[PDB]
């Protein structure tokens, strides 16, 4: 097949010429592009006069109804429109477009021009007459005799310019998607355009394009790979550091990684925690709400108040009040709701069913309630905004006391491993306040995770038995990584990732802030991720640090002097690596993580 | 600063209509470019004497020599040779561009066009002059008093077309890179272009940019970030399943990544096994050369010859051979040499040094002499072919045999992890025994990685041993994962590479080869790449298998049926990502492995 597109002004000849181009081969149907203009109408009678003498190739005369002639740039920009709608329409395939350029105006020959190197075209050519004709004999041909004659005495020169690849984003697209309103007048069609919308999502691409190309060397150096297509002013501000009050909007709007976050801390206090009373099954067994003063200036207190003291800041919630069905209920969908309103994508929360367990209701029983409680939420959102929930089961080594919670509670993670396989499934254990794995064989014969929470002693180690004795691939709360360098690099070059939840340990252990350098009690998140370390920023308890995720992000940027949001957005990915999900899991939250919201304040 | 770039042809009037597109502020610098025909002297003359008076801007005219009419395309395609470096060089700056393709033409106009473009400008505009000038009032000016009258009465009419922003790559470019040759003449400068580099490099990066955005999609599924470059066409090639013999060559020439490497049997026999033998320092201790008959059809035996065979095939060579310094140089030298020619970009080499010592040689003598022999070597080649070169000492279990040289050896490697920091390293320990967990802790305890060297059984109890009270970071011949289906989870999960040895397991195993379809005997590379293994193709023993590490990546495509050469990458990637390297090491192999070789058959 092919396919020949000409132009026409005042000259009808242009058309007749430039069916020569391949000789006695012709062309298989020739269409024209046609103005308003009434100085134009006996060229498109003698044109059509032409085509009638000349049978064959299907022919069809365009005139663009709204341009009559050139007098600005609103006119010309009509014109583009209407010549690329109508190019779609009548060429569908750029390898069987032949283009004529003779006629129109200086601007119009160059929009044919631009169309064929934008949407491609097999052959743009222009084609000329040598000047022999007229009663002087020295103008090209006009009339029907004229053009005859031209023809058949080879006074015909045509310029072949190569073909046009065009762009493989706008070689795509396709004539129903922008259609053209042609109003037939006699054998000619008068086209118009109503409206520009091919044209401006051609430049949009264009402006992707070019926004994809700057910043394609370096692309290995940003985390999200379609953050690429970013414009250069928003990857710069990307790369500068993190404002904690500037950068409150897009921090919130991010889609977000949780990996450390207890069940029992939600709603110790304030209005969640009678919210959740208030759904109590037997509101008759309620405990009394005690006393419990949180210390001056929470969040940020002014001195750290110990492990001890952080833990006893819980009371009002946990054991005490998740024993009752409607209790843990409300607690299971209040904090699916905080997770949704925090736009987090996936979050693994750790729960300890053991503690839950009644004279009716085994820790199964009760683990299995959990578990359907997430489910249900998660079935009741829509999958653009579903937040993934996944289980981890918290055994945990308190001083004396008794190891049959321990042992149910592995059990427990062992069994659950294999009963769900969709939904929300139990990924894996942790291990609080244990350095000695010998009951610890049977996680890792089935398969199961295992990430070891770090206690309040800084001993090097402990973070040497999680790594080399309990086969973690996650530890929490390793602030004192450093100490050993054998070990921060071990823990580098073997990917374990170390979850750090910044409101937590400045609530408990207490970090310089608002500093203009790194000392030597600064907060070790940049010198963790300097050192290739994988880590990744969490909220720990929602309820006793009274902090979200997003609070938690921003922290950082006191914490920590010089943080650069490209580093939020890098330990989001690390994040994402950590996490323990699966093959779909893991490809859904990819797909989530590639949404980056847009800054809003260029660079 | 505002600088205006205008073309001329047979009206001169263009020019200065075109200076009034801003008004009263007008352009702090005017070019005019046009051809060497007679026909535009006239106007030259005319566009000089219109200079003279409003000397408010800059001037200077240009022509092009070897263009005057438009009866060539050669000659249209000097002519936007020579306008793009006068472009250049009389607007560097695209924001402060304003191009005006008035006057010329039709070409000249959508040159104009087409390098605002490419290489980007303020703004581009049209002039257009109104009619009622000269005599009868029916005419555009075209004299000096009525172009002063209709730039007095508002009689131009103008169309800027808008900024355009130029394509990143074009922006960049510079005069002084594509030089213009101006010999003066009068007021004018004619402006001459030696080579066609320019038009060239733009060509090139377009269509490298076109390459770029169509395998702009797929960019995550590419192993190597480098490959989006390639054209659709290489891209469809690259997925199709690899033929061992149209394939040769692009295999061949692939910077390859060796993990799995013995440098006591690469000289089992042959040539290369007489060379060692003259390079002895000593050539009366040498050990009188045994007589071993290779199975028929080697390197592909018709039946597997089993472990005890294949261990017994290089007896010629290794510790009744090595304990000789000058045999252990020419050893090194000839591993290197081998490496080099296959293009390797990093290698890691297994030896044990306990196995070579002697009275007045002790392990670590041995193990100095081959880290100096390989550093120098390595020392010796140019940075882009040199082949970097880690060492992993193999702490062998014997069959009620010697305890000590299991301990020696990691004493070694704990040693020589602290000595050498720089060139080749101890990077790591072999265990090719116990497949012991009280007898590694010092091993772990001081950064060093552990291979697990698997074999002569098939149980998955030890590779849960390995991985798990081992802590090994790499398993070798594990061939029988899938039989576990937990364990090769835990595998995919944990990021626990599989060093597979194609000639080494067919020879000792056997497995079918050019099946058609898959079946439960088929070599498990597949199946481990299709459930997220981190697989890796290696040599094991040169010598003694026969075969280089571009043989044995052939021949995965006959042991895995329908395998792609993107496979053959994804391993190189593997490996690369599995390598016990350094961030600079690491950074020096990720550069060598972008430079893909072009593929040559992509014609079908
Ligand atoms: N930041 C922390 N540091 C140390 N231990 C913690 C921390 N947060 C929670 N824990 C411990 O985790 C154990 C199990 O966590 P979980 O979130 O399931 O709490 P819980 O069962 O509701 O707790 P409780 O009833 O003791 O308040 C609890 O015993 C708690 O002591
Ligand atoms: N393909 C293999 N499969 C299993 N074990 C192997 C293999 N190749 C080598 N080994 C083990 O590694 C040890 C060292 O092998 P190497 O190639 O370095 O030669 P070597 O030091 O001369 O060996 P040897 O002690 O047999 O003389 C061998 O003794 C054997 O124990
Ligand atoms: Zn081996």
């Amino acid at each position: 097949m092919r396919i020949l597109l000409c132009s026409v002004g005042t000259s009808w000849a242009v058309v007749p010429e430039a069916m020569q181009l391949l000789g006695s081969q012709g062309f298989d149907e020739v269409h024209v592009l046609t103005t308003a203009s009434s100085k134009i109408s006996p060229g498109v009678e003698q044109l059509l006069r032409y085509f009638e003498m000349h049978p064959g190739p299907r022919f069809s005369i365009s005139r663009v109804q709204d341009f009559e002639d050139l007098r600005s740039e609103q006119d010309h920009m009509l014109f583009e429109e209407v010549l690329w709608r109508w190019l779609l329409q009548r060429a569908p395939q750029a390898a069987h477009r032949y283009i004529c350029l003779a006629g129109g105006y200086k601007t119009i020959s160059a929009a044919m021009q631009r169309a064929a190197a934008l949407f491609g075209a097999c052959e743009v050519f222009h084609v000329l007459c040598e000047p022999r004709f007229g009663p002087q004999g020295n103008r090209e041909a006009s009339t029907l005799e004229e053009v005859e004659q031209a023809i058949a005495t080879n006074a015909l020169r045509f310029v072949r310019l190569g073909p046009e690849p065009g762009w493989p984003q706008l070689r795509l697209l396709s004539a129903p998607s922008f259609p053209l309103e042609s109003t037939l007048q006699g054998p000619v069609h008068w086209v118009r355009a109503s409206d520009m919308r091919l044209r401006q999502h051609v430049e949009g691409v264009l402006e992707r394009s070019r926004h994809i190309l700057a910043a394609w060397e370096g692309i290995s150096e940003l985390p999200i790979p379609a953050l690429a297509a970013w414009p250069p002013s928003h990857l710069r501000w990307l790369h500068e550091p993190l404002d904690p009050v500037q950068d409150k909007a897009w921090v919130q709007a991010l889609p977000k990684v949780e990996l450390h976050c207890h069940l029992g801390g939600f709603a110790t206090h304030g209005e969640l925690l009678h919210k959740v009373r208030q759904e109590a099954a037997n509101p008759e067994s309620l405990p009394p709400v005690r006393a419990i003063p949180l210390p001056p200036g929470w969040p940020i207190p002014e001195e750290p108040i110990g492990l001890e003291r952080y833990m006893r800041l819980g009371d009002n919630n946990g054991s005490a009040l998740l024993k009752d069905p409607g209790c843990l209920r409300a607690q299971c969908r209040l904090l699916y709701e905080a997770l949704l309103a925090d736009h987090v994508a996936y979050a693994e929360i750790r729960c300890s069913p053991a503690n839950y367990a009644s004279a009716s209701r085994s820790p199964w029983v009760v683990l299995q309630e959990i578990r359907n409680h997430f489910q249900q939420a998660m079935e009741e959102t829509p999958e653009d905004r579903r937040c993934h929930v996944n289980l981890l089961l918290t055994a945990t080594r308190e001083e004396g006391g008794d190891r049959s919670r321990i042992a149910r509670h592995l059990a427990l993670a062992i069994t659950a491993a294999e009963h769900w396989k969709n939904g929300c499934r139990v990924v894996g254990v942790d291990l609080a306040g244990f350095m000695f794995a010998t009951d610890f064989e049977p996680v890792h014969r089935v398969g199961l995770a295992v990430t070891v929470h770090a206690g309040e002693n800084d001993d090097v180690e402990g973070i040497w038995q999680a790594v080399f004795k309990l086969s973690a691939r996650r530890l929490g709360h390793a602030l004192h990584l450093s100490r050993s360098p054998d070990l921060l690099r071990v823990v580098a070059e073997r990917g374990i990732a170390v979850e750090l939840c910044p409101y937590a340990n400045l609530q408990i252990k207490g970090f310089p802030l608002d500093e203009e350098q790194e000392g030597s009690e600064t907060y070790p998140l940049r010198g963790y991720l300097a050192a290739g370390v994988a880590v990744t920023l969490n909220t720990d308890n929602l309820g006793i640090s009274q902090a979200s995720l997003t609070d938690n992000l921003l922290l950082t940027a006191r914490l920590c002097p010089g943080i650069t949001r490209l580093e939020v957005l890098k330990t989001q990915v690390f994040a994402a690596q950590a996490a323990f999900a699966n093959q779909a899991e893991r490809k859904a939250l990819w797909a989530r993580l590639a949404q980056v919201p847009v800054p809003t304040d260029t660079e």
